């Protein structure tokens, strides 16, 4: 019995609220960053209109190209079979070692927190 699978279903519901809420809270603290930036606004002003055009046509062109390539490649309709880096198993054993190394680093990072107050009760 892996309660981890049953609990995962619940985590998604909370993460959903925390994510939507997390993204929401950020918008509140983000203001502070804007308040300081708004103080610098734009003395040129002319750039505000110039930059607006850059994203104007740039966005419209991106869409046209997006479908052009999608519609163009769509005519490709390819369905074959090609071998993928089969050595993915050998290269993995190399990165697999990094995990063990990271674990050691965590101990040093975890102990740091306890430094703030690592003194249970005296005997």
């Amino acid at each position: 019995m892996s309660t981890l699978s049953n609990f995962t279903q619940t985590l998604e519901d909370v993460f959903r609220r925390i994510f939507i809420t997390y993204m929401d809270n950020w918008r509140q603290n983000t203001t502070a960053e804007q308040e300081a930036l708004q103080a610098k606004v734009d003395a040129e002003n002319f750039y505000y209109v110039i930059l607006y055009l850059m994203v104007m046509i740039g966005m419209f062109s991106f869409i046209i190209v997006a479908i052009l390539v999608s519609t163009v490649k769509s005519k490709r309709r390819e369905h074959s079979n090609d071998p993928y880096h089969q050595y993915i198993v050998e290269d993995w054993q190399e990165k697999y070692k990094s995990q063990i190394l990271n674990l050691e680093e965590s101990k040093a990072t975890i102990h740091e927190n306890i430094g703030a107050a690592g003194f249970k009760m005296s005997p």
